[PDB]
């Protein structure tokens, strides 16, 4: 029940813990919270080994009792070889002392150490939609991607505290209003507090817009190939998000949800997480100049993946950073290597 590599040479430290010696932090060694108990072996192999049972003097004399026990656990796995003694907080040994040149800190309730405020960051997740329905209205998520986008349909974009219903130049004042409308339901409905909506059209979008999109190419007419709403898109299911807190928020977006990837999308200042998650993987793409919490955040999205969509929570989470990509990561477009 050890960590058993206590026949290892020099001195070794336990927290009883429950009733599971916990290893000290070799760096906290010499520290002793007096609520606990403690096992520290001081064997100097080719030498005399020594189990000393130290006893917190906050310690319940029973949860000294497991302490106890634990010794014997201990001193029965190494043969009895081990001298052992019981020494009381404050009044400690020259010997056990003598472990501890620095010398001795007793702690007080308190917290254990590394305890942290855990604070539950907002993350504000982009999404685009793509209204349809001459009669009844039903607007479906696409990613946030131009090639999303058509001139015949207008789109609402919730980016946040700005959302926009854009639309395209062949689209209907009906579709615009439709749209329009959806897009007051959010601000409005989906929690009120602080949303502005403004209706972009085919050509004038706001900076926002773009900071986002990038600079506008041309858009496709209507509705092409032939399949209807059956299929989710053609071939797979694979999505690529981006992780960014470059606005003093974080914001997860959608940036692509077709088949082979663009490497453009991959930004060097910031973290995406290639969710295949369906058929196995889900990496995580480390961008060079990416920070610690976009890194810490892609982890916790590609969590909230499996969560939400129920894969085998047995899924590999790989990370990447860049340059350093796997082979099979590159389900980009060609030149991808």
């Amino acid at each position: 029940p050890f960590p058993g590599s206590v026949q290892d040479p020099g001195l070794h430290v336990w927290r009883v813990e429950k009733l599971k010696p916990v290893p000290v932090a070799q760096e906290n060694q010499g520290v002793f919270f007096s609520g606990d108990s403690y096992l520290v072996l001081h064997n100097g192999p080719e030498e005399v080994s020594h189990l000393h049972l130290w006893i917190g003097q906050q310690s319940s004399r029973d949860e000294q009792g497991a302490c106890a026990v634990l010794a014997v656990q201990l001193d029965d796995y190494l043969g009895g070889r081990p001298v052992q003694h019981r020494e009381v907080q404050g009044n400690e040994s020259d010997l056990f002392m003598s472990y501890f040149p620095r010398g001795l800190k007793y702690q007080e309730g308190g917290v254990e150490s590394g305890f942290k405020h855990v604070v539950p960051n907002e993350v504000v997740v982009q999404r685009l939609y793509q209204v349809k329905g001459k009669k009844n209205i039903r607007a479906t998520e696409r990613a946030l991607n131009w090639d999303s986008f058509n001139t015949g349909d207008c789109f609402i974009l919730d980016l946040g505290q700005n959302i926009f219903a854009w639309c395209g130049g062949k689209s209907n004042i009906l579709e615009r209003n439709k749209a329009r409308d959806l897009a007051l339901a959010i601000r409005d409905s989906e929690r009120q507090g602080k949303a502005q909506v403004e209706i972009v059209t085919d050509g004038e979008e706001p900076a926002e817009m773009i900071q986002v999109l990038g600079p506008k190419p041309a858009l496709k007419e209507g509705n092409p190939e032939e399949d209807l709403t059956a299929d989710k898109a053609n071939a797979q299911a694979a999505a690529l998000y981006k992780v960014s807190d470059a606005t003093g928020q974080m914001n997860l977006t959608k940036v692509a949800d077709s088949s082979p990837f663009a490497l453009e999308l991959l930004i060097s200042d910031d973290c995406f997480v290639l969710d295949n998650g369906l058929c196995g993987k889900i990496y995580i793409w480390k961008g060079r100049k990416a920070n610690e919490k976009e890194r810490q955040a892609a982890l916790q999205v590609a969590e909230g993946f499996i969560s939400r969509m129920q894969y085998a929570p047995n899924t590999q989470v790989e990370i990447l950073p860049q340059g350093r990509e796997s082979p099979i990561f590159k389900q980009f477009f060609k030149d991808w290597k």
